[PDB]
């Protein structure tokens, strides 16, 4: 996979945020990860987590996967990184996102964010506590 530069456009909620890709605007939802919506429990947390990750980010990237890279709804499915390090994983390493939706081929960072997971797990870190 490679990373491909982006600007932050919003920031939206844990696990959705709006880039300018290729100078266009869109809304990308992060790969082989579920946050809480904003009005579930740890919602509030996982949207700020993922805004001061992107908004403190001097170089925004994102990175597809080798399957479908938008989804039905149009947003880009991608691995987003903050000045290096992978939001996706970050997210999962905090306890602030399940490892989920999971399909075929879209799947190269599964046993990264798993590792990231079951550390989170053994903490018993926000979603986990
Ligand atoms: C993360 C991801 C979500 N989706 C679709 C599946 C879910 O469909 P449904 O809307 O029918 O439940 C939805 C969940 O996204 P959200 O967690 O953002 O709601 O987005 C994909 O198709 N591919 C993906 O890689
Ligand atoms: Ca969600």
């Amino acid at each position: 996979l490679h990373k491909e530069p982006a600007t932050l456009i919003k920031a939206i909620d844990g696990d959705t945020v709006k880039l300018m890709y290729k100078g266009q605007p869109m809304t990308f939802r992060l790969l082989l990860v579920d946050t809480p919506e904003f009005n579930e429990k740890y919602g509030p947390e996982a949207s700020a987590f993922t805004k001061k990750m992107v908004e403190n980010a001097k170089k925004i990237e994102v990175e597809f996967d080798k399957g479908q890279r938008t989804d039905k709804y149009g947003r880009g499915l991608a691995y987003i990184y903050a000045d290096g390090k992978m939001v996706n994983e970050a997210a999962v390493r905090q306890g602030l996102a399940k490892v989920a939706y999971v399909y075929k081929g879209n799947n190269t960072h599964e046993q990264l964010l798993r590792k990231a997971e079951a550390q989170a797990k053994k903490e018993k870190l926000n979603i986990w506590s």
